[PDB]
């Protein structure tokens, strides 16, 4: 009987229709829009589902993806013969959070709460910096270290594997590194869509009112595990997650390492929340299926294998 993990997306999976499908087939998914509308004092329905400006914002975007996570959670556990009984959970700089939340170590209006914040002090912190994140494919990982280790303003921030490194820094600094990233191989260089550049010193201003809220938001309640993003090791209180989700901020997010160092342990993973991008950063880097549960298909597709493989 097989087992399995949680993947937590993060940003880039945001969609206009994150969680339309969850809302209309379920009751509880009805329901936690309308307490993330109020608790967040902002239209979630609106913000989720047409075109809206807002959603744009780190601010916005962060706990969209949380909640859509949630529901997919919910939804899938209610199911679940016994409830969900991960071996462990992974997330992506946000879900991270996502992860340790279902955890159990932060409710739902706390970690709606939290994650507007996440974004807004991201915001805050790269505001007139001209700060930026942009994808590179097809450079190795260590070549892309020692570069950045020697170039002002630039920063790896992503190790998606698959070739696949985000680097964070200063606009110019990167769009300027083109010409060395063409000759060093990349077969595509895409700025990401944010002035914010995450997991880099940019960063660096946040980490004390950050850390103060996650002391004041965690709860030292872990159903399961989850593996860090800053160190690729797992974690399961209060303390650690109040230091490693702190650290995650200004550290490259090693997705890549995460999943290898893991992927023994598992049979299946389960993408909880919007999207796909976990499941295909996992087409390079493992051979387990990965379920995606953002869809009503989706949930009734993860129900099945439970029932089945338990």
């Amino acid at each position: 009987s097989m087992q399995y993990a949680l993947l937590f997306p993060g940003q880039g999976s945001q969609c206009i229709g994150m969680g339309k499908s969850f809302y209309e087939g379920h009751t509880l998914a009805k329901e936690l829009f309308e307490r993330a509308s109020n608790a967040l004092k902002v239209d979630m329905k609106k913000t989720l589902f047409e075109e809206n400006e807002l959603l744009k914002e780190s601010a916005y975007t962060q706990p969209a993806i949380y909640l859509v996570s949630y529901i997919a959670y919910q939804l899938l556990n209610k199911q679940a013969n016994g409830g969900l009984k991960p071996v462990f959970a992974l997330g992506h700089s946000l879900g991270e959070v996502s992860a340790v939340s279902l955890s159990g170590a932060l409710d739902f209006e706390k970690a709606l709460k939290l994650t507007h914040q996440r974004g807004k002090m991201m915001q805050e912190a790269c505001a007139n910096k001209d700060a930026s994140m942009m994808v590179v494919l097809g450079v190795s990982e260590e070549s892309l270290l020692s570069l950045c280790q020697r170039t002002k303003n630039v920063w790896c921030a992503n190790f998606n594997g698959g070739m696949q490194v985000v680097l964070a820094g200063v606009k110019d600094d990167l769009k300027a590194l083109e010409p060395t990233l063409k000759e060093m191989g990349a077969k595509r260089v895409v700025f990401l869509e944010m002035s914010v550049a995450s997991h880099c010193p940019f960063l660096e201003p946040m980490i004390f009112k950050f850390q103060e809220l996650l002391e004041k938001s965690l709860k030292d309640k872990f159903h399961f595990e989850i593996i860090s993003n800053a160190t690729n090791e797992a974690y399961h209180n209060k303390a650690k997650a109040v230091e490693l989700l702190s650290l995650q901020l200004t550290q490259p997010v090693r997705y890549q390492d995460c999943v290898k160092s893991n992927n023994d342990r598992v049979d299946i993973f389960f993408e909880l929340g919007c999207g796909s991008v976990l499941k295909g950063l996992n087409k390079r880097l493992s051979n387990k299926p990965t379920i995606s549960v953002g869809d009503n298909k989706g949930l009734d597709e993860a129900i099945e294998f439970l029932e089945e493989y338990v």
